[PDB]
This record gives structure tokens, C-alpha cells and sequence, in this order.
């Protein structure tokens, strides 16, 4: 099952008359489902995510700067200019230097100076933000039927079916072989609110990172970093990672602050990851409800007859599930297909089953069956497949 | 003085520092001709396994 | 000239090479040679399996 | 009958191959290989030169 794979786990259960279940599903959690007369079911929440959101500001986290050019007038000549003055994609500082005769100049004084430089961007040194459309956005439900047959993380269960829902289509009927059909309803309107979710993205092929960050829209519209549209040429405000040296002369120097990367992170420490799978942008958490319809449902092999209580042999010993329940797995040499004799008792009390079954109607099939899931009381207990025992110490 | 890359254009090729505030720098150090970095994890973090 | 050097600081580690090591509950410790090489950043700690 | 060993304890150690580096001091940190390899025991320590 594939809800003991994980350490997130909740049980939910149906008792008498109970068709429908209403289940709140999160990122990371895994729901197992049982009820009278019904086959097991888990469910879970396995992807939150939208296909090329919107892009806001892409900021630039390293300037590359070039061609710095320096103009310079004597004290009478007037104001220096450089046609890069007027130009975007440009910074630039205009101020006075002393001169004299020691630098050509017929007055010993202030003379003008201005110094530019083309400002643009490293390659891959940008920290680009997205947003969400809740109308786009996309919630991705897994069902997978309690088949009695073990299915490691690595492995694909055959019965596994998937739905996925936006907030123009919450209702699905799945299929599930051949237990029937199951509906579920859920909304997307019950999820995470993303108002003010900026999903944040450096340079996703940097492979000592996470691909992206949830942060909050007022923080990352704050960034004092040059900033533009995706699609526009030139940067607003590059002179953040720019600076100008004193003047002397007829020179003036130009500093760069370096990467900001290594400042960034820093500030990212804390705040949650997301991730970036080509062009799905993923939340890492968040939650739906879901209506789950259980009508439909049906189990399977309740007309064959009981296996033989004389062939069975345990493949995998009762072993803790580390939720409570034992979980063990059994192999039959009869005939197939049957139903396993399960049942358990307290030690020194023969008579009463006190056994919970999680697995439904146990069955050997002619290529399945065989994993049991149960829940027992606190204390010694034996359990028996037929003939076949073992002790268990619950707790 | 505190070195960095003096080939870089954009920046001054030193600065003169304190003793006691370049001592303390929380940074992977190693003397001059050592092969490997002391306090390497300072820059390294392990995620959750 | 050639004034003497004290530390050298990294401010950007060059990462690679990365191994991991794990072992069921009842195996033991998970160990690699690299724990005992200088020049490694290694973290021990506990998954749930 | 079989029951599962824990562990092994070592009762008396055969220690071999006993092998020492030293630098002078400017010459940097002293190694040895085996300061890396499992199975053997290092002590680092300074001497006089």
C-alpha cells in the first residue's frame, strides 16, 4: 500500500451507511481509506502547480559592465557630456575635479566631469518572479486500491489511477479496475491562497540549489537590485551595483559591487522551497479537500472458497508498520484463487478474533494477493493464516 | 591588506584591513601551499535526508 | 615587496564528487572512505526507512 | 541454536606498518595516507624543531 511508504499518515474511516468521505488532502500526507463492505483505498495530494505563470520583475543579481567613458572640461569650457548620458542601458555620474595648469588647463579650479558605463546583466544572474492564476492552477490526486499485494516506493502499482482538478473542473469519476468506480470532487478553492506568492527562480541549473523559492510578493518587490520586464533591454536603477570613485582630474573610476548571489541566499535561509520541473512551476506544500464517493465500490473474490489452511508458508514476517498496524505477507502453495483465514488472538483467549483488518477480504489470486495489513490490541497475541501462526508483541 | 582578485577590473586591487576583524572572517581558511580548506562547511549546508 | 602571507579565506567553494552512504536499521553504521579524507564536508544523520 | 551475533569485541590489538610524517615549521601540516583508510589508528600531534 502505497500510504506505509510514508511517515505522514492518517486513517479515515466509513461505518454504517457512510457513501461519502471528505478528506483534507496536503502535499506530502497519504490517506488511507477503509470502510464496510468497501475494498481500501489511499489517496493523497501529489502535485500543486501551473504551466508558465505570469513572469513579474526579473532582477539582476551581477552587473556586467563595460566601455566606461570619461569626458572632462576645464574650469571656463562648460559642462562635459557624453552622448551615453542620454542613452538607456547606461549609469552614469557627473561631477567636478580640481584642475589647473598641471593638467592643461588655463584656470586653476573646478572643471566638470561625467563618467558612464554600459550596464547589463551576467549571464544567468538573474532572480526572475512568478505568479499564479488560481483559475490556472492545477491539483493532482493519486487512488490507489488496497490490491493485497506489497508495491515498493521505486515500483509502479498497476491499479494507481490519477486525477487532476483546476477550479473549472473539480469533479472526476476514476475507474479503478475492477472495484468499480470512484468520484472526487475537490476544490481547488479550498486550497492555498496565493495572493501574495512570488515563486523565485535563479538560475534552475545550478546543481548545489533548490530550483526555487516561495516568498512573499511585499519582500521580493523590495529588492534593491536593478530590475526590468522580461523582454525590455535595459535595466532600471543598475546604478544599485554601481559606484562611482572621487574624481581626480580628468578621471573618475568605476566600481562594481560584485554578485549578489551569496547575499541573497543568505536572506533565503528559512523561507520555504518550491520547485521548477521544466515548465511546471510546483508549490512543495499546500492542501484541498476532496468528496470522496465510495458507492460504486466493490470487493473482490467474496465467492471463492477458503484457501487450503494447510499451504501457507510467511514470505515477510509480521513486522511494525510504524503506524500502529503489523504488516506481513504470506505465500500459498494451493489452488487459486481463495480467501486467507485470517484472525489473531490474546494470548490465553482461543476464542475471540480480535484481529482489525486493514487489507479487505484477503485473497490469494492466481498472480496476487498474499499482503495482510491489521491492526491488533496492545499485549501478546498469535496470529494465524490457517494453520500458519506467529507470535506478536503489540506495542 | 586584504587581497582579492587584483586582475578584476571594476574593484580597488587591495585593502587595508584589521588584524583582528581578518582573523575573523567565518570563511574556509588554509595557509599559503596547504591543499585543503579548514572550516570548509561554512559554505556547505546538508538537506534533510 | 613579497609581504608575508597569514590566511587565505575561499568566498566560493567548488563543490563535487558527492557520495552517500546509507544502511537499513539493523545494519549498522553507514560509512564511506571519504569521512577520513581531508578535504571532504560530510554529515552523518538518520533517514526513515 | 545460530543465535544473531552483536558485536565483536577486540580483546588484544595486533597493531603493524607503524608509519610517521613530520614537517619543519613552515613546511605545513604533516599526512599520511592512512590518516583516510579505515583500520588504522593516528595520533597528529607538534614536536620540537
Amino acid at each position: 500500500s502505497r500510504c506505509t511508504h510514508l511517515e505522514n499518515r492518517d486513517f479515515v474511516t466509513g461505518t454504517q451507511g457512510t457513501t461519502r468521505v471528505t478528506l483534507v488532502l496536503e502535499l506530502g500526507g497519504c490517506v488511507t481509506i477503509t470502510a464496510e463492505g468497501k475494498p481500501s483505498m489511499d489517496v493523497w495530494l501529489d502535485a500543486i502547480y501551473q504551466e508558465n505563470p505570469a513572469k513579474t520583475r526579473e532582477y539582476c543579481l551581477h552587473a556586467k559592465l563595460s566601455d566606461t567613458k570619461v569626458a572632462a572640461r576645464c574650469p571656463t569650457m562648460g559642462p562635459a557630456t557624453l552622448a551615453e548620458e542620454h542613452q538607456g542601458g547606461t549609469v552614469c555620474k557627473r561631477d567636478q575635479s580640481d584642475r589647473g595648469w598641471g593638467n592643461h588647463c588655463g584656470l586653476f579650479g573646478k572643471g566638470s566631469i561625467v563618467a558612464c558605463v554600459k550596464a547589463a546583466c551576467e549571464a544567468k544572474k538573474k532572480a526572475t518572479g512568478h505568479v499564479y492564476d488560481a483559475n490556472k492552477i492545477v491539483y493532482t490526486v493519486k487512488v490507489e486500491p488496497h490490491t493485497g499485494d506489497y508495491v515498493a516506493a521505486n515500483e509502479t502499482h498497476s491499479g494507481r489511477k490519477t486525477a487532476s482538478f483546476t477550479i473549472s473542473s473539480e469533479k472526476t469519476i476514476l475507474t479503478m479496475g475492477e472495484y468499480g468506480d470512484v468520484s472526487l470532487l475537490c476544490r481547488v478553492a479550498s486550497g492555498v491562497d496565493l495572493a501574495q506568492t512570488v515563486i523565485l527562480e535563479l538560475d534552475k541549473t545550478v546543481e548545489h540549489l533548490p530550483t526555487a523559492w516561495q516568498v512573499h510578493r511585499d519582500w521580493f518587490n523590495d529588492l534593491a537590485l536593478p530590475w526590468k520586464h522580461e523582454g525590455a533591454q535595459n535595466w532600471n536603477n543598475a546604478e544599485r551595483l554601481v559606484e562611482f570613485g572621487a574624481p581626480h582630474a580628468v578621471k573618475m573610476d568605476v566600481y562594481n559591487l560584485g554578485d549578489q548571489t551569496g547575499v541573497l541566499l543568505k536572506a533565503l535561509a528559512g523561507v520555504p522551497v518550491a520547485h521548477i520541473e521544466g515548465t511546471k512551476y510546483h508549490l512543495k506544500s499546500g492542501h484541498v479537500t476532496c468528496e470522496v464517493g465510495l458507492e460504486k465500490l466493490k470487493m473482490k473474490g467474496l465467492t471463492y472458497t477458503m484457501c487450503d489452511k494447510t499451504k501457507f508458508t510467511w514470505k515477510r514476517a509480521p513486522t511494525d508498520s510504524g503506524h500502529d498496524t503489523v504488516v506481513m505477507e504470506v505465500t500459498f502453495s494451493g489452488t487459486k484463487p481463495c480467501r486467507i483465514p485470517v484472525r489473531a488472538v490474546a494470548h490465553g483467549s482461543p476464542d475471540v478474533n480480535v484481529a482489525m483488518l486493514i487489507t479487505p477480504n484477503p485473497t490469494i489470486e492466481n498472480n496476487g494477493g498474499g499482503f495482510i495489513e491489521m491492526q491488533l490490541p496492545p499485549g501478546d497475541n498469535i496470529i494465524y493464516v490457517g494453520e500458519l501462526s506467529h507470535q506478536w508483541f503489540q506495542k
